[PDB]
């Protein structure tokens, strides 16, 4: 069985995701580990720079409560190692995943350094683009993992002819040999046109 905890200042973001007891998905509001009247999670950055940084004392207390030595802590961040299918498969075998969702300029770096003293930590980027926070990236990563727990060629369905566009004749032939050769030909051509580096 697998437990997945998501810590965020926007718990409603994980509402779409929330049938059996295989996965236990919990979402926590980071502000429940604050102690001031304003329930603040951020402060001005050291060394100048724009925006605010998320405070370590709040995150440290949150992870002490939720995480254990067996937890794999994931921190969605643009500076992380790229997320991929091999990572999703690797994570589907984990007993406890914790997603620490940051906002503003991100979480104070000492949170990950301190957390690594008592669990495994992975800073991960879903791709080379900038998001306002880690919540949408956690949703993408969780969906890739849940799908495993339970270039590609073109797909066609009825009718055989639509708006002057026909389904490739080979797909209607029934010839298993010709169909396999066509599928290899179309996937290779699409990979050459769109992802020649891959």
């Amino acid at each position: 069985s697998m437990r997945i905890d998501v810590v965020t200042i926007f718990p409603a973001y994980l509402d779409p995701l929330r049938q059996s007891g295989l996965v236990d998905l919990r979402v926590h509001d980071l502000r429940r580990w604050t102690h001031d009247a304003h329930r603040s999670v951020d402060d001005a950055p050291y060394g100048g720079g724009p925006g605010m940084v998320m405070k370590a004392p709040v995150w440290g207390e949150a992870l002490d409560e939720i995480a254990s030595a067996e937890t794999l802590l994931v921190v969605p961040t643009p500076a992380g190692v790229l997320f991929d299918q091999a990572t999703a498969a690797r994570w589907s075998a984990e007993r406890h995943l914790v997603f620490a969702c940051g906002r503003y300029e991100g979480i104070d770096q000492r949170v990950v350094e301190d957390a690594a003293r008592r669990m495994r930590v992975e800073e991960v980027s879903i791709g080379d683009y900038v998001l306002p926070g880690g919540e949408s990236a956690a949703v993408v990563m969780i969906e890739a993992v849940l799908r495993l727990l339970d270039l590609e060629g073109p797909s066609y369905t009825r009718p055989p002819s639509w708006r002057g566009l026909d389904v490739p004749e080979v797909l209607l032939s029934g010839d298993h040999a010709r169909i396999a050769a066509w599928r290899r030909e179309v996937s290779l051509q699409r990979t050459r046109e769109r992802r020649p580096e891959l």
